[PDB]
């Protein structure tokens, strides 16, 4: 059978792959961008390449082995380092100037685990039907007794980095049963590992192309035509014997199926026109799920200002504005010479910052800076780099979130396909959305509904 | 039969009213502070009285009589005016200076209340158990069909006006079955006339009391002895035979039963010792619904610097930044000629701001105000009231919120009575929680079950 795939991302060229060791080659793959590896992505920023979007192998010296890690680490080699968040105690700024007391810091950063630890233990015992589901926020009231979560600017910057940082929405948002505990670490190991070498994380995404699709024997770029970049793909007409796909540059594509992978966020944009438009059900659990953002904004500075040594890898900006400019990272080891710091920021400060100058953002992120190094002369930032997610239309977000309210089923709705209009990416991973791991796993699983359906008539 | 009620607040003194009105009055009512209103309070600022808590009735002209009205409004006659939104399209301002394109704001405001109007019918269609709820986010993503909610400056401060304005937190958090309509609208009328009267909205409280407690001939200050003031409650044992209560100032007290007024935020921080301690199915009903805050920052000027007129009342800040000093009004009909505006804030920004000085929020707030009138020579506010609930230890916020995640059922579980307690509060009632009428026909409610069980025996709850 013909299927045509829509974006060469994790998710698609992992399904096209699955369908090609199935036998199924008649494939077409329409990718919208000049490039393939959607949010796996890197870019030049001050002399060097840094990732735009996933940038850690997550779930790592686990139980079970997470499939991304051998690849990255064995089959390519990509050079990378483990991530130690054990002296955050240490690294915790005043919003004045300053780092609090450490001894204070790591009570509350204790105190914090103690809630979520006894989060896990109920969340263990909900019911599967979701019935009896709450926020995380919910759960901290609950744990701690009181009217409202963590409140003060460390208490909330603590709060931050354990959840937003990873989820990228407010514990208030985020269902407890479906976050806490996650299976990614819980299945794959609790060690991460940033991801630093000049041909990009998204170089996992170009191996597993080349063992499907035609390369170049000296160049080694795809040369295969069953990939058709800048393919914007604007309408799906589907019937029960097949559909016709349409892209913005007016081709027009026939099939026996279509396997779609363009992200949640794009889902719930108007980009694709599906004819006939997709059932109530489908468009419910569409637009009931979240599709989160999260911003890496990269600085480059002239000399550096800040420190440097064991433990100073990560550190926070407690800001009594919670989320603003939080999460701090310096890469005295991935990018030894350097002067860049990163700064992540998410949701709604993602939002409004997207919709704001480079230059106006510098100079926010300046005053908060300047504010936590009083004691030093802190040179404007020569650069800055500040990735517009959300503004993208083709990835409308970041990753997808699980919210208060969404059970597994219609969780799982997400997943189903519509007659012959099948559907993959990170929002359709059982157990490890957001994750790289989900959107490879997830390009298997969906592929193999599709073969089965197809090749053996079981759908 | 004898009954202890803890909290004067419109709920506790509504019960108490009830009670005695089915004979029962062995009451003792327990008010921890030394007044009688709780959450419906004025006080002085600035040489005028201004409310700190309720200062509209809410949901008057329609199909049923808001039974707060005719108390406020022909009772009493406390002064008082309908507010008018119509004109808000004339006075939305641009974070850096004048207002925005009326025709161009009254087509964003048409369009977020058709997605409101479209959130209705989907409600009403919702299973009744609440298994199917969504967060009014996620019905506004539905039918915008985008992935997020109203994200620009004008767009989100009409979102936070429409929403965060009425239920102190974001759409995003609130059930949209719960909230979308709400019944206090459906029932009594969309209209809403605000209190502006120096006895205080809390005179509704004081009148009712006064229906059956003993006050003196010219003191009208009410004397009856089953009222006490300055009692904090800090424990409640019960058992099948009765209930023991003691107050912070080792007072103690027996009964036949206990009714518990204090709001759902005192229940949630752990004021009240219950002995034995409450049922986790309790427990978590508690923990599970929200408790809002809601504050109103008042502010006094020595001169004006800001329209007055037609249309004049209400006036938005669209901000960058969602939520900032958003929501304005002035005051040429209730305090004429006073120099003073009203800025309410809620949610994060009033936990925030609860924690820092009154003269750091006054900075911030002349901030915005140069912003929005920067040809206009702005003085400084010579003074500001930051009313600050969520510190309060009777109060912990200023009203309840239904958050998406609650059920019909576990919303019954944070009313239901434990043995001989009895809970009551606007957190308590079913259509109308979070209002002044909600207290107060909660009080009414409350006291029924009770009299059922003590006089009819009949002692099963649901
Ligand atoms: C900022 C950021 C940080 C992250 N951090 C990490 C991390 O450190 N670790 C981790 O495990 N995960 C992380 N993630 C998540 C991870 O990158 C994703 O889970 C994964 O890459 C998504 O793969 P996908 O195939 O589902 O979606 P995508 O990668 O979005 O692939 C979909 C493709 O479809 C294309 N497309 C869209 N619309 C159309 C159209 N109309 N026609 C044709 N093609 C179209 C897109 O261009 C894209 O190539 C991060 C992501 C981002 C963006
Ligand atoms: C800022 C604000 C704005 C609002 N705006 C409006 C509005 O405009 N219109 C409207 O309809 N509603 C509004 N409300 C909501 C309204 O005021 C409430 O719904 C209602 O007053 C609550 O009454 P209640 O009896 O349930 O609780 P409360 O008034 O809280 O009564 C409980 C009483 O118990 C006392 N108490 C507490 N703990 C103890 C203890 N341990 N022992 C003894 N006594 C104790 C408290 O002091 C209090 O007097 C607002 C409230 C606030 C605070
Ligand atoms: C990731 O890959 C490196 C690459 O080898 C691992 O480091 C080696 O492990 C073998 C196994 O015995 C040693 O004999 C080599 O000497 C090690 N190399 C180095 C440079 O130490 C590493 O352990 C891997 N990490 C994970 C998490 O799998
Ligand atoms: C609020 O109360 C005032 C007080 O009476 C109402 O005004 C009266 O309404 C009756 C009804 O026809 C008239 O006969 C009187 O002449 C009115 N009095 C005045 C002073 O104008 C008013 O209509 C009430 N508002 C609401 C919403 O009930
Ligand atoms: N929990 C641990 N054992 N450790 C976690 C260590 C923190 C790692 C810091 C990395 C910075 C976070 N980057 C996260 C991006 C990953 C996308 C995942 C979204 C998952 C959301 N999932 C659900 N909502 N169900
Ligand atoms: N919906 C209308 N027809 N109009 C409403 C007009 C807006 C009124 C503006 C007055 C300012 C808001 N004061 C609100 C305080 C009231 C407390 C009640 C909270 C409601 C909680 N309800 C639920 N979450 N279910």
């Amino acid at each position: 059978p013909r299927v045509i795939v829509v974006g060469a991302g994790m998710s698609g060229i992992s399904a096209a792959k699955r369908l090609s060791e199935a036998g199924i080659t008649d494939l077409l793959i329409l990718e919208a961008t000049d490039h393939i590896g959607g949010r796996m992505h890197k870019t030049n920023f001050a002399g060097i390449n840094v990732e735009l979007g996933a940038n850690w192998v997550e779930g790592v010296n686990g139980g079970k082995m997470n499939p991304i890690w051998p690849i990255v680490n064995s089959t390519l080699k990509l050079r990378n380092f483990r991530s130690d968040f054990d002296y955050l105690a240490q690294n915790v700024y005043k919003e004045d100037g300053g780092v609090y007391d450490e001894d204070y810091v790591q009570k509350r950063i204790e105190l914090a685990d103690s809630v979520e630890e006894m989060g896990e233990k109920l969340s263990a015992t909900l019911h599967a039907s979701g019935r009896d589901d709450m926020s995380i926020l919910a759960m901290q009231r609950l744990n701690e007794h009181q009217p409202n979560g963590p409140a003060t600017p460390v208490d909330m910057v603590v709060d931050y980095y354990k959840f937003d940082y990873e989820f990228a929405e407010p514990p208030r948002v985020t269902s407890l049963q479906n976050t806490v505990p996650l299976a990614t670490f819980s299945d794959f190991g609790d060690d991460v590992y940033f991801v630093a070498d000049q041909r990009g994380y998204e170089a996992v995404v170009y191996y597993l192309a080349g063992q499907y699709l035609k390369t170049d024997d000296k160049s080694g770029k795809i040369v295969d035509p069953r990939l058709q970049l800048n393919k914007v793909v604007r309408e799906i007409k589907y019937s029960p014997g097949g559909v016709t796909v349409k892209t913005e540059d007016n081709s027009v594509y026939s099939a026996d199926y279509v396997m779609v992978s363009a992200s949640l966020g794009v889902l719930q944009s108007d980009l694709i026109q599906f004819k006939p438009k997709l059932p109530t059900w489908k468009v419910r659990a569409i637009y009931q799920f979240d599709m989160a953002v999260y911003t890496k904004i990269f600085l480059k500075f002239p000399r550096k200002f800040w420190p440097e040594g064991k433990g100073r890898e990560f550190f926070l900006y407690a800001s009594s504005r919670r989320g603003y400019y939080g999460v701090w990272q310096e890469f005295e080891k991935q990018y030894p010479d350097a002067n860049v710091l990163l700064v992540t920021v998410t949701d709604e400060e993602s939002r409004r910052i997207e919709q704001q100058s480079d230059e106006q953002t510098k100079a926010e992120i300046m005053q908060v800076l300047r504010k936590m190094f009083p004691g030093k002369d802190v040179p404007d930032a020569t650069d800055i780099l500040v990735p517009r997610w959300w503004s993208d239309r083709f990835y409308k977000g970041t990753f997808s979130n699980w919210p208060v309210g969404v059970n597994r089923y219609e969780y799982d709705q997400l997943r189903a396909p519509v007659g012959r209009v099948y559907f993959t990416g990170e929002h359709t991973s059982e157990h490890y959305n957001g994750y790289v791991h989900g959107a490879y796993l997830s390009g298997i699983d969906s592929a193999e509904i599709l073969i089965n359906c197809a090749q053996k008539k079981m759908c």
